[PDB]
């Protein structure tokens, strides 16, 4: 029933194993304790939910000082992100990407002959089911013996008051309370949503238990939807996409947009904008067997075993909201004001449950933020200016205006591109970097070898914007930003020292236009 | 002879063909000669070669509203970057790290079966031939039509004095001379060093006319013996490094050479340290038949058809040095002073001419610098703490000071790395990001997720150096560097915003450290 870890030390791999053994288990499990029953302090936090918000609010507040309880209804600590969320999706994007490369050059080199090649999405998806509880053994052991945190897992929270929380069949006190239990897959309200076949982020690492059909219909057209979407068409299967409104309203460029979304498109995946699914059709045995749906063109009917739900995600604020009586937005996000508090005194809300951008880089903060101003440091978050990223069958970054943008809000601007707007567009064998060298070469395969662009103001010579569509350059995004909300120029990108060949090729671009007072775009 | 382009207007893909064909021509070709004969402007400077020093310098210097002249002996713009050094070798670590990916994954998925697949090297080097005009085409038609370069191409320079040059049977003046002639490819002095199956970076993709068989000997223990060197043992062949000292004395933390060492080790290469090949083994052909060296366990005979030397590049300053009368350095470099100035009046040099660091950004950022100066605008140029970066089967990135470095230099320190020190070791799915999913998911895989780390100084709280082993951190680590020569510290990193899953980890690992006053390691 309730199993006392708090002098027990398991390895990574040991964790890894529990944690399963604890998830195969026909009653549930027993609870992990891992409560201090020594320390006299009462706990200056509780976290409801030890996701990324949680397990990173009480790693800061810990290390601050103060004292924190986390309480998960998962075996594990780390939420969404290593169990259905974050890791299942760059694992089926990176299947994505070497697909489309072992596609293009099928028979070729040393790459197979992918012709008739359908890869199972079961297969992949159980690849990701069997090695999960790798990195849930790593949350558990980091949390527990380097950032000297207190935790209950596999135990449902249950908030009495604004200062009282019951877990583990005790009753818990504290004088702040951060709600940190995230959101929950948005769904549809049509005839057949509940039929088997349909799946969503969550349930498709839960629930697979078959191999999908040659056509896979997805539903949404954001991060969620493509990213899944590229991966179900890199394995093989024919893939329809429904979307609302328009595609990747996320890229603002208009130019790094379509090259988004022309690749996409010549990968044979189809996208059907303005577009609502009304209703999803079951066979005999209560297996979906088509969808239909309203387009502006009229009806239609896509046959498929296979429906893959990529819409929004709703904050899982309705129980904590009544019992707390919380002020909830349009959404169901908990509002709070720049300090993370509630409506409620001494309650805070982090992470998904505030709403958008519903990112890690946010639910993290936001913890560490609330956790500092329980602490007694008064300090105000509010998101704005961060870069942002996604994957199709490439990984998208972005980060400032598009060009269209900047033209439109009054900026005088140049751009800085690669490849060049020439008669061969995009048929040239730049831009060109790790992972896009074979396609950079390849017979008629020169268009994909990526799409990258700097926006600047012309007269105060600084960078508004930066898009790139390839790979490698995520991770610089994150540097990069902080040296454009520095004030970062073309000069001063241009005096920096490259590493050739690299993914961005922003810095000796800039270089080459640099030179003159009245810049020239490229 | 000489072709007058200057009021010819080709394409990208035109100026791809017309390179191909000049070089092909059995006679040499016709000259290609670019210059605007109606501007009566003197030449402010006439660039000897037109590689990344002389054709960024020429791109900077007319930026700047100066007159420059470019001569080069190639019939393309960019030297040996696109010809047979920095594209080339980028392919070739594109194929080895795909290549290690499909042995390690043979036969599952998509993955064909790798066990007996040997990959033909002229293959790839064939593949390489034939697409690098794409690149060629790009530099002409860059340089002409967006940069508004003179050139004449595809003709040696003959330097009459420091003002005087002859270039397509015509004479120029010149208020100045940049040299960025480059280097050339070292060789050893030992028998049958001449025999045929010797290639070095520049033979390699010119003289392969055969297959090699199952055995490669390499001679060099840096970045062009390991490039190579892992892309030889991918495609399936025995491969014995010959190293005079140790190998990749560059990545300073021990921890991260030995990581690199021991991944390399593990796909069966085979590093011996300390090593002088006495004699290269020809057989009745004239073809390499074997490699004797001396070792430190005495003399060894490796039976090879293929040996490929990676030593250093020799600066071409010979002749020019005759002419001008130039002071050279021990290894023959071109000596200059911080404005890149040489010890003769109004003569300048650059690139791998002035000796190490041989970079790309150390070659344009000196042309530029160079340029600078002979439009009266006085700057120095020190290259100094820049970051670096190599490839093995992975991407190595690193930039400062490694751990023990930073010790020895007096610093009380603190490390955040990935995967923490444990007795699961290596054996555990982090780190993790793009291109190392699989490896962090795969049945015994876990270990060539990667390795990284960032030395922190205890007390200033100052990041000291970072290292990252894996893939789509080298772009980051080009902004990084920036902001750590800015004083970036663990709490100013932990504040930023990562892009999760990103490459490198250390925005967040930092942030769980950084809330305390007295850091711990992680
Ligand atoms: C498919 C998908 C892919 C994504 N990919 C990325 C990506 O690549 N990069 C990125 O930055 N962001 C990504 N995100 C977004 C990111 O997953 C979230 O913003 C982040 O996980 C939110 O963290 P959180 O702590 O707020 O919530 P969660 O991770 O959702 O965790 C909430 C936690 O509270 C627990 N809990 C809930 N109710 C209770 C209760 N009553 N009692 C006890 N415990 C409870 C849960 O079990 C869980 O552990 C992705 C999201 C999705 C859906
Ligand atoms: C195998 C290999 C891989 C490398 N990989 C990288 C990498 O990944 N990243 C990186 O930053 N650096 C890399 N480098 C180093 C980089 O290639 C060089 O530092 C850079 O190319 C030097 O540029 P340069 O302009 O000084 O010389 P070069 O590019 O060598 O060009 C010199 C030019 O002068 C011309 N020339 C010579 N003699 C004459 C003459 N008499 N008349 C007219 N023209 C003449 C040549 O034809 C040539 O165009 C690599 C080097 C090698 C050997
Ligand atoms: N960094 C990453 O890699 C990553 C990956 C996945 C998710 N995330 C984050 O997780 C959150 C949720 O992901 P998301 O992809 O769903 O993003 P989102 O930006 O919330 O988009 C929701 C998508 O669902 C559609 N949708 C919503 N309700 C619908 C309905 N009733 N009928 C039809 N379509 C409907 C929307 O279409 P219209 O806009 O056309 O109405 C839109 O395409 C976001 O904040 C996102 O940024 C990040
Ligand atoms: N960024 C990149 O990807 C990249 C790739 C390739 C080259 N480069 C640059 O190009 C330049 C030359 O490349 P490099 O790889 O040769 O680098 P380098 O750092 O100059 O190393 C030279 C290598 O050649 C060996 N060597 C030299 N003379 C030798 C001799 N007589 N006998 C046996 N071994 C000998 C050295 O051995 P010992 O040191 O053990 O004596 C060493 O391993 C460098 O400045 C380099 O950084 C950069
Ligand atoms: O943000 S957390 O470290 O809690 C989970 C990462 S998968
Ligand atoms: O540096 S140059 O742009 O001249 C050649 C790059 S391949």
């Amino acid at each position: 029933k309730v199993w006392n870890a708090r002098n027990d030390h398991l390895t990574i791999n040991q964790w890894a194993t529990r944690i399963d053994e604890i998830l195969e288990a026909p009653d549930g499990g027993e609870v992990i304790y891992n409560v201090d029953e020594n320390d006299p302090r009462e706990y200056d936090a509780i976290f409801i939910g030890g996701g990324a918000a949680g397990r990173f609010g009480s790693a800061y507040l810990r290390a601050m000082g103060g004292r924190q309880l986390i309480v998960d209804r998962w075996p594990f600590l780390g939420g969404s992100c290593p169990h259905n969320a974050c890791v299942p999706h760059h694992l089926f994007s990176d299947c994505a990407a070497e697909l489309m490369l072992a596609r293009t050059f099928s028979g070729q080199y040393w790459f197979p002959d992918m012709t008739e090649k359908v890869v199972g999405i079961k297969e992949v998806v159980d690849l990701f089911r069997a090695g999960r509880n790798g990195p849930h053994g790593i949350m558990n052991f980091q949390s527990k013996e380097q950032l000297n945190l207190e935790y209950i897992l596999n135990c449902p929270a249950k908030v009495i008051d604004n200062h009282t929380v019951e877990a583990a069949g005790k009753v818990f006190k504290a004088k702040n309370l951060i709600l940190a239990v995230g959101a929950g897959p948005g769904t549809l309200d049509v005839p057949g949503v509940n039929a088997k076949g349909v799946f969503d982020h969550a349930t498709l690492v839960e629930e697979l238990d078959y191999e999908p059909g040659s056509t896979v219909v997805v539903v949404g057209g954001s991060k969620t939807a493509v990213e899944y979407g590229c991966f179900f068409n890199a394995t093989g299967r024919r893939t329809v996409m429904l979307v609302r409104t328009e595609p990747l309203k996320l890229i603002k460029d208009n130019e790094t947009r379509a090259y988004v979304l022309d690749r996409m498109k010549e990968q044979g995946m189809e996208i059907i904008s303005g577009s609502n699914v009304t209703r999803i059709e079951e066979d005999a045995n209560g297996r979906v067997q088509a969808v239909v749906a309203m387009t502006p063109n009229g009806e239609m009917r896509i046959e498929t075993d296979f429906v893959f739900l990529g819409l929004g995600e709703q904050p899982r604020s309705a129980e904590l909201a009544k019992i707390l009586g919380l002020d909830l937005g349009p959404k169901g996000e908990v509002l709070v004001n720049e300090y993370l508090q509630t409506s409620v005194p001494n309650v805070y809300a982090v992470g998904d449950l505030i709403g958008g951008p519903m990112e890690m880089f946010k639910a993290r903060k936001s913890g560490c933020y609330a956790a500092r101003n329980v602490m007694g440091e008064k300090i105000s978050y509010t998101p704005k200016n961060y870069p942002d990223f996604l994957h199709t069958h490439y990984e998208v970054s972005f980060l400032g205006m598009g060009e269209e943008e900047a033209r439109a809000a009054g900026h005088e601007i140049v751009t800085i591109k690669m490849p060049p707007d020439t008669e061969n567009g995009l048929n040239v064998a730049l831009p060109a970097s790790d992972r896009t060298m074979l396609y950079a070469f390849g017979k008629g395969t020169a268009h994909m070898s990526g799409f990258q662009k700097i926006v600047i103001d012309a007269k105060t010579r600084k960078v508004l914007g930066a898009h790139h569509v390839g790979y490698g350059a995520k991770d610089a995004f994150q540097y990069l930003n902080v040296l454009i909300k520095q004030g970062l120029t073309v000069d001063e990108l241009g005096d920096m020292d490259e590493l050739f060949l690299n993914p961005t090729h922003f810095i000796q671009l800039s270089r080459l236009r640099a030179g003159s007072k009245n810049l020239v775009s490229l």
